[PDB]
């Protein structure tokens, strides 16, 4: 019986009673393993013997096993291979052989288990730590934690790409930094790419040069530019973001429109949208949206547009005669707005007042990366003239990982569960010097900032028998988040008194003052429901108490916190498919999902924990509706200090108002940030 | 009757007999300064006040002023406006004041005039040295000498571009390199432009990267970056060199097509193309072109594709089994070139071993420049992964200045005219400082190439009655030639002993060794003619003799020489219209050109000396045809260090046929480089 593809493909049948035959998958999943694993994968006559052939012939690096002694390395690749891991579906299993794990030279045979790759990833992250490798590793194949596709996949590598590929970089107003730009952009998408740069202070499309009173070409040429750097470097992704209020915002927004002109169309690059709460107040009241000029605002306030609170200087601009202003329909802008994304899925919403005003961090933030989950803050750099630097600024970078939810709920000893990951996730950014773009590295050196996410919670509130977005989900949500923040900003508290260091700029912090506890000392913080009440109760679990924040905020405001952001909610694309969940904490977008890959075509992934007797509790997010969704985005917001990639799907019926109105939905509850607007599909 | 654009339009008109009525432009000359340049003029009560008040208020820059005494300067303005200068022409008149020319700063006054800006250039240039100075000065009012409009336009003032405005870059096959280029282009486009870069040695379309087999995108994705970084710093233009005998050689080509695709589409970059000698016998003997890949050559010789002479190691590439080959049909590579010169005017062309046969620099010459005529030699550079430099290369770019062929044949004193001129634009490139491109600035300091150039030949042998091509002309021009060189590396030997310094590698070079002089010790120096013998006769010039040479040579190998490259011979845009003379020692486009200009749309413009008695001497370009007009270029090539602008000018009834025999002619003959193919006109 041993073809795999069509044993998957049973997955999407229904019977006469609409019922599916899920067992067929695991039958795929064995005859994978007999068929075409294990006949092509090389097998040692012993671990020690195997890590030596494997550094002899240039395939792992003795640079990462040279900081244990190696017996422990044994010990560790035993324990891992004894644990008992399998995959669930055929497709983790699928993903993980075509795409992650260590193949010979030639592409012929396999190098490696989904244990052996964790193990190299513990070593990698635990640099010499014995515990901690040891519990990298036992978070990792309990399918606790599961770190970004780039750090899984490379770690241990001796041919490897970066453990970091997902970058934000500021432009400022001159050739110099926009030569940079281009430059920083050609040397990161070369390898991983995912890079973001802000347009917002660039002069607009009209506006001085060197006396001369019209000539600027605006921000069009410099994406034109960017896009082209982008395709040069074949891979990598790129991404711009322009504040709502800039003069080039329409022509922005028009280059993604099918029918503009040649010279006015970026078909690659990603665009993205800034928008402060009173451009919403003046589409309110119908009236028009002022336009400022970037340039003069520089010259009279001495700090670029993108570095100014457009909402609070809103008035104080418009009376100012020193800065030109032009005007449009704040409505329209909406409305163009919803076309574009209508038709694109574009652009991507930072609210910016929403954002800095949950903002922990001294500063500002104007925009965001190629997911719209990052959102930190940023500083300019300066140049002489032969392009080199003259004062380093901080762009950003971060690294991700994010741990399956159920499976956590499914442990008592939640801290140590968090503790590791964050350990994890801190190595990578320590590790990371990405000296081709001083400003990223000088950043990552100040900040340490990392991503800790979260995944399948419609995968676990289903087996729970809680229906996504009703009001136990919407409690648990809260709850949980509530808690691994705690349990972070611990692990980072403690973080800094080990290394006897914190995060450059603590003392301007919030979370020096204390301010940003306040949340936390205030109710309500206990269960709504009984049910949610009960879980964590079942669990192990303790909801932290006013007593254990009280504390926190004391060792806090004393020893400080290493990392300058913790948390964030990205889209988990391949790697969640390993480690069988739902794709972060939206809800699934199908019941038995179709993806376009393989000698077949096609290939079939059933949700997790979805049997015969529980399909009326995986509703599809198209189904459960763009409310349900942004309610529970909502209650994660509240302490996610970053942010969280947040994709509406809407029908095909849909249309431009249907979209807007989510959109201000999400607004008015607290969304930081909006990623894609799925229409329907094929 | 002050119209003086109807005047000039009166040179439009022929009557029954076919003469045109020349005194009416003289007419519209004192029309033109009556109407409108005297009621504009900005007069003071003397000239210490004004170069007051041009300081004062922001136009001149005092720092020029305070390298002489104050009494000085105002000598020689008035020595200067007492020369009796005047106009020849409305359009040298009319393109002085309307674009070279200082004026106030809302554009409605003129603070200068001809002998004013003359003078402030001598100023600039003598920099402090009083006898230069005015020699300088009377230099440029006899018409004498004509520096390039970058020089004559900015010097002495306070808002000014750059005074060098040509540039050669190299690049290097990595992503660093690829990302300076692409900097510096911006960074010289905006400001003055004229920027060229080699792309020969970037590795093929489908060569490998980082072990990967087959990625490589080839040199259009780098062209088309350029291309936008161009256009994006709006002003400057840009070139790129590729060797004929590289991989992405059709593609190249290719992209000037009016019927290819969207992203091999280049269409404001120039194309060039380099060309050895023996793609010209395989194309003879129809054989198959044999393109090498740079990327392997590279690993194999440790030198990129262009440090290494192809035709040297035809065969020897050929047997190497190492280096990919891939075959193209040498006849239907000529055939496209003429094809797509023959629609767009390019590429240029530059005969590689021809050049450096002739080439006397230690080193080989790999590219050209934006006009075909600039022809040094160059060095790679190496950047740090943060973009800075490793070791600094040596790029190239020059200044440029031509001497009025006619005004000098009537002065005694050729080798004061010779002196000045070199002394000036040497000055030029002294004072030239390009920071934001290090290699650019390295090279100018180690080599001070300059490059003095040659105009008003036809209307010199008009005037003299004597057929352009014919063998009195070919006569004159080889002579002429054979002088000024002459008192050029007799000046820049002196230069070498005032500074008590040679440009950098000198001691590697032919002048070192003495067989540069070689040729010059020989004899075919004297006049085949005896209407030429006795021009220099009339003149008082005096042909260098063989002890002159002799001298010479033991005067440079002692105390070497200032400048690596002396002269060049561009086309003379505008600049020619105000000094009056045929655009470089190449027949006249017209009798009377027409340029479409001002309020009227057209402006005319009569030849020098050219008078309804001798028009049969003034027979155009067109009419001459390509084998008189490279016949004359030949007998220049034999002198001229550097290189000169070649454009052929085809009727409009010509095949690719008649162009690819041209080419071949000048190939056979020794050109160095081609230019243009103007077909016929609108």
């Amino acid at each position: 019986t041993m073809d795999y593809h069509a044993l998957n493909a049973m997955l999407n049948l229904y019977d006469k009673a609409g019922h599916i035959q899920f067992d067929k998958d695991q039958q795929a999943i064995d005859a994978f393993f007999a068929t075409h694993v294990r006949p092509h994968s090389v097998t040692f006559a012993s671990q020690h013997e195997r890590l030596g052939t494997l550094v002899r012939e240039g395939y792992y690096d003795d640079a990462v096993l040279a900081r244990y002694d190696r017996a422990f390395v044994l010990r560790l690749f035993e324990h891992a291979h004894a644990s008992g891991f399998r995959f669930q579906t055929f497709l983790g299993a699928w993903k993980f052989y075509t795409s992650y794990t260590l193949k010979t030279f030639d592409g012929k045979r396999y190098l490696e288990h989904f244990e052996d790759r964790v193990t190299m990833v513990a070593l990698t992250l635990a640099q010499g730590d014995e515990t901690l490798a040891t519990q990298l590793t036992d978070e990792m194949l309990s399918g606790r934690f599961q770190p970004a596709t780039p750090t899984f996949l490379n770690c241990g590598k001796q041919q490897r790409g970066e453990l970091v590929s997902c970058f934000l970089l500021r432009i400022e107003d001159n050739m110099e930094s926009i030569g940079r730009a281009v430059n920083s952009a050609l040397q990161l998408s070369k390898r991983g790419g995912g890079v973001a740069f802000l347009l917002s202070n660039l002069r607009e499309a009209g506006a001085p040069i060197k006396r001369i009173e019209n000539q600027s070409s605006g921000v069009i040429p410099v994406m034109k530019m960017l896009e082209d750097a982008f395709s040069y470097a074949n891979q990598g992704a790129g991404a711009v973001y322009l504040h709502a209020h800039h003069p080039d915002i329409l022509r922005f927004l028009d280059t993604k429109r099918e029918n503009a002109d040649e010279k006015i169309r970026i078909k690659t690059l990603s665009l993205g949208v800034v928008i402060p709460d009173i451009t919403f107040r003046l589409a309110k009241e119908n009236a028009q949206m002022a336009l400022f000029s970037p340039y003069d605002i520089q010259r009279r306030y001495g700090k670029p547009f993108g570095d100014i609170a457009i909402s609070e200087r809103y008035d104080e601009l418009i009376a100012d005669p020193h800065v030109r202003k032009t005007y449009i329909n704040a409505r329209d802008f909406f409305q163009t707005l919803a076309e574009i994304q209508f038709e694109s899925g574009y652009p991507y919403i930072m609210f910016e007042d929403t954002v800095n005003r949950a903002n922990p961090i001294a500063g500002r933030i104007n925009m965001s990366n190629l997911c719209s989950e990052i959102l930190q803050v940023n500083s300019a750099s300066r140049y002489d003239d032969n392009l080199d630097y003259t004062h380093i600024g901080h762009d950003i970078s971060c690294n991700l990982g994010s741990l399956n939810i159920a499976h956590v709920m499914d442990s008592p000893d939640i801290g140590r569960t968090v503790e590791t990951a964050i350990r994890g996730l801190t190595a990578v950014s320590d590790m990371s010097h990405i000296r081709s773009v001083p400003s990223i590295a000088a950043g990552n050196a100040a900040s340490h900032a990392i991503g800790l996410g979260q995944m399948n919670l419609h995968g676990y509130l289903a087996r729970e028998g809680i229906a996504y977005g009703s009001p136990e989900a919407l409690d648990f949500t809260n709850l949980y988040f509530y808690t691994i923040t705690w349990h972070a900003v611990h692990t980072s508290m403690r973080l800094a008194r080990e290394r006897g260091k914190t995060f450059a700029g603590f003392a301007q912090s919030r979370y020096a003052s204390g301010d940003y506890f306040t949340q936390y000392l205030q109710d309500d913080w206990q269960p709504k429901t009984a049910k949610v009440r009960a879980l964590f109760a079942r669990s192990g679990i303790t909801l932290p108490t006013r007593e254990m924040w009280l504390k926190l905020r004391d060792d806090v405001m004393r020893y400080g916190i290493y990392n300058q952001n913790l948390q964030a909610v990205p889209p988990t694309g391949s790697i969640s498919y390993i480690n069988h969940a739902t794709s972060s904490i939206h809800p699934i977008v199908a019941k038995i999902e179709i993806r376009k890959e393989g000698k077949t075509g096609r290939v079939y992934y059933p949700a997790p924990f979805m049997t015969n007797e529980n399909l009326d509790m995986y509703q599809d997010a198209y189904d459960i509706g763009p409310e349900k969704i942004i309610d529970t985005y909502a209650e994660a917001t509240r302490h996610v200090d970053q942010g969280l990639s947040l994709t509406l799907f809407f029908p095909d019926t849909a249309t431009t108002r249907d979209i807007n109105k989510a959109q201000i939905y999400a607004w008015r509850k607290g969304i930081k940030s909006l990623y894609y607007i799925r229409l329907r599909q094929l």
